């Protein structure tokens, strides 16, 4: 059963950048939407440049079906319910925070939304 | 450009065919060999790899090989994508939303942070 849309977290880290590299791979092969998202607490110019930055290299690897959402919270909520809302067979994250004792004892993005996610979720190494 | 090696933990749980079944179709789309690995300790096993393998069929796959693997779940897993250069590691997700897997591990947990490939965490139950 394909992947129809996948849903990819950038913050404009380099990182992250690999990680929609992936989710855009990923998406031209399901042939499936992608949707890039960048959460913030917001003045809002350099969201909307990392998100035709994320654009660029989902582009460069593939994907033909992109859309950019630039969404106002925090990242985990803001990832994990956009994939509720559009109904996301895949949501994609890189690694960073996943290995240090405090963010395994207080929380990273990638561990956070792994934990709470109701789809699959890919976690691409990235660090 | 795809993944080429893409690698499956089973342990026979409905659970994990479900996550079998979306590695198959990853490996179909994405023209990769999947390998499928099931960790244990000193044959069941082939009987769950065999079926794990008609399940990744049924799914697109068609270049598979099963590898039997000794050791522990994350242990035999990690090691196994290390040596044969895989592109990605599957498992599904029981226990990693789970108190008792905070405090006893989980498998897709430790695979998440001690792979050195991406992880793709099936939703499997
Ligand atoms: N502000 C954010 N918006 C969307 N995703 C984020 C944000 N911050 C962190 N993430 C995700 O968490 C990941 C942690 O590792 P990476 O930097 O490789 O990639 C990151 C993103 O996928
Ligand atoms: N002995 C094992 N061999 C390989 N993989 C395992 C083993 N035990 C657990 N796993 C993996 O961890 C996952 C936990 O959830 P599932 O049962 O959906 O799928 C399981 C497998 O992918
Ligand atoms: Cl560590
Ligand atoms: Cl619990």
């Amino acid at each position: 059963s394909a992947y129809q849309t996948v849903v990819v977290g950038t913050d404009g880290s380099d990182s992250s950048l690999r990680a929609v590299d992936r989710a855009g791979q990923i998406a031209a092969a399901s042939n499936a939407k992608l949707i890039i998202a960048t959460a913030y607490f917001p003045g809002n110019a350099p969201i909307y440049a990392i998100l035709r930055e994320a654009n660029d290299r989902a582009k460069a690897a593939g994907a033909t079906d992109i859309e950019e959402r630039p969404v106002v919270g925090a990242p985990v909520d803001a990832l994990v319910e956009l994939a509720d809302e559009v109904k996301a067979d895949l949501l994609v994250v890189g690694n960073v925070g996943l290995s240090t004792i405090a963010g395994r004892l207080l929380g990273s993005v990638p561990a956070n939304v792994a934990r709470r996610s109701k789809t699959d979720v890919l976690i691409v190494h990235t660090s």
